[PDB]
């Protein structure tokens, strides 16, 4: 239980979709998250868990709102990039055609995603080495159903789906 | 459209998940199906689940203060359905049947054939609208044989192929 590689392994038995959480503002940023969870319908709430030592932890608190893009299976590379701590953190990357801007927050939203969310930060709860960020939905939108990106047993997987 | 439940649930459904059964032991053992299960922290080892305020498990979790979590394999769809059924028989005797083990630390039922088992002590229960977020500190955790996983996506149950090398 004290071993990270082992415990991460047990955790990996639970399959997930994959998202990219984003902020806009002066210093736009993006990161890959699979801790995304639908929480409540009234009021409409979701949550994500972000490492305390991660840059997005501070950005979320600074900006107070965020975007979420649920990734299709052909967006594995997007998932990989924004999980990469060594990545370019340059705001120019979000001006590329692969990004849309949320109508409500201006947060980057990944084109081709299965779905988009914009949220206002409702609360941030302590949770050990992570914090639980609860967002109240401002906008939400589902796109064409197609194969979904899935993360299971530490592997990226494609989940077939069609309307 | 955010005011419409079916519309919004449809959008939420675009995010695929595995499926668990959350359980308590004690005098009135109980179980419920949950896909809001999420790994939260490694130090200390924490997980969370989101449980409806009006759901019976909401009270059981608070009353008993510890719980089990079983991650379901693809051939356990019927388990997911059963313990998602509000009309289900609620006799505690069912958790004495052979498809269940009892967690050594919590006595919570754990489903045999599951991909993984967790036992947890309730750390905190946080308000979250019509749900509460229950954060559990792990007392035990154990991974079993890798095999096809139960996945819930687009409001459908799916099998996700998986096998040890
Ligand atoms: C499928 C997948 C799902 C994921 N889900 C989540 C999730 O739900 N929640 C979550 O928090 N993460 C998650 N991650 C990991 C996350 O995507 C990466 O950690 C990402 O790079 C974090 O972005 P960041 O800018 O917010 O934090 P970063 O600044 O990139 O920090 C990431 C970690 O690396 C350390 N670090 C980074 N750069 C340095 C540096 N120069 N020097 C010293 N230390 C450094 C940090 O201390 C931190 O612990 C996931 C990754 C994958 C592949
Ligand atoms: C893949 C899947 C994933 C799921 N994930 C979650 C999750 O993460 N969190 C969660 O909370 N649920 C989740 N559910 C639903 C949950 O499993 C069911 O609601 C289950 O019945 C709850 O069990 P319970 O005894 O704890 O609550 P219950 O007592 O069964 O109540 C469940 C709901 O039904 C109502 N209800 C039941 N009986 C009555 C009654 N006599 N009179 C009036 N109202 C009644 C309650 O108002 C309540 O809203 C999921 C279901 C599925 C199929």
């Amino acid at each position: 239980l004290r071993d990270s590689r082992s415990l991460r392994g047990i955790f990996s038995s639970f399959a997930t979709g994959v998202t990219v959480v984003t902020v806009g503002g002066d210093s736009p940023h993006a990161m890959t998250a699979n801790s995304f969870t639908s929480v409540s319908l009234d009021p409409p709430l979701i949550l994500v868990c972000v490492e305390c030592d991660a840059a997005m932890h501070g950005s979320l608190l600074e900006v107070g709102s965020f975007g979420v893009s649920v990734l299709a299976a052909d967006q594995q590379h997007v998932a990989l990039l924004y999980a990469n701590r060594w990545r370019p953190r340059d705001p120019t990357q979000f001006d590329r055609p692969g990004w849309a801007r949320g109508a409500r927050t201006g947060a980057p939203l990944a084109r081709g995603a299965l779905a988009w969310f914009e949220c206002a930060l409702w609360r941030a709860y302590d949770a050990g080495d992570h914090s639980i960020f609860v967002g109240r939905l401002l906008t939400a939108e589902r796109h064409d159903r197609r194969d979904a990106l899935v993360y299971h047993s530490g592997q990226f997987r494609g989940l077939p789906d069609r309307a």
